[PDB]
């Protein structure tokens, strides 16, 4: 009945773990989460360039258990909209989650159900943590890449399809050369 | 309703915290911890020097909630044995944990309640995945601190007391420059 322990390295330079499954999100991959859609069109068209990488070492969705995760978010704009991860809540509504900033410059971007907003900034050494039931995104505000590891609970699952249609109450942009947060004009009330 | 998310620095040089709850393990405080009990008596006698130290960030004892904790653990040898946390088993014992190594050189030593045991060499970069029903020791194996982030299930408690007794059933030592793990002779069933 008891399972086999394991160490894997993690190259905190990269974010590559070694032997875990790794998924790979372009900009095409992410239609309609960007607010400026014609500059999100003509990068696809010309570049069409990797947003962020993931790699995952999970296990079967049973209580108690744990999975981890890097990922390596890229750095970028979209118009004037940083590079961040499609964001989602969990399938299960009460469980936490904990983000431990390894390189880079970026921050979370956190919501309720409701609406009420939390960004909270991260460079290396950062460990965040999300509570149940707020859903998280993470943007990269800086030029090279924002690399993290995330613990989750093996249950917690993945709700997208709630972000893909509703979005962020916030986003998060460079103006003037200056990085800020502030209202999605495309938002949902 | 909904808890604030929250990000805290931790300093992977130093295992620091900024805030959190600081505990200290002295020698004195692991009688009956080593194999070589008048070295136990000799060096705590001469110093009782701090063996770990625990910088950990806990949230109310609520299943799906998470903990993290980094912990110094100093270098050092009682006779052949080096020095390690005194490991336990969790009081819930289906919960899982995850470890991040971050500075020095070390392992973990596993065990489950029947006594099937594993070791796992631990350097910076490693992550230690513990399964569910596994006792769980951290052993320093050089010259320098050996600093590593955990974070567990805030229900998981600690089942200090069996360990404490039977022990562990293999153990950690130098013997002609060479870092050996091998039979403990303190253990039975
Ligand atoms: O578990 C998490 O929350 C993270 O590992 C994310 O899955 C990862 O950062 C990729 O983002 P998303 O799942 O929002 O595409
Ligand atoms: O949660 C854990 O498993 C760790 O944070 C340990 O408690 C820590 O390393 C100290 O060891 P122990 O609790 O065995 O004294
Ligand atoms: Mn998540
Ligand atoms: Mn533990």
């Amino acid at each position: 009945m008891y399972k086999e322990p394991f160490g894997v390295k993690v190259d905190f330079e990269t974010g590559i773990i070694e032997g875990a499954k790794k998924s790979v999100r372009r900009l095409s991959d992410m239609e309609g989460y960007f607010v400026d859609e014609r500059a999100w069109k003509e990068l696809v068209e010309k570049e069409d360039p990797v947003v962020y990488e993931v790699y995952a070492v999970e296990q079967e969705e049973k209580e108690g258990d744990l999975n981890f995760a890097t990922t390596v978010l890229y750095p970028g704009k979209v118009g004037k909209e940083f590079f961040f991860t499609k964001g989602h809540f969990h399938a299960k509504l009460d469980r936490a989650e904990v983000y431990v900033a390894l390189k880079g410059k970026g921050g979370m971007l956190l919501q309720t159900p409701e609406g009420d907003a939390k960004w909270i900034s991260m460079e290396p050494g950062t460990v965040v943590y999300v509570p149940r039931g707020w859903a998280h995104r993470t943007v990269n505000i800086g030029d090279e890449p924002f690399i993290f590891l995330a613990i989750y609970p093996a249950d917690a699952g993945h709700d997208y399809g709630t972000i893909a249609e509703k979005g962020f109450s916030k986003i998060v942009i460079e103006e003037n050369g200056e990085v800020k947060v502030v209202d999605n004009p495309r938002w949902k009330k």
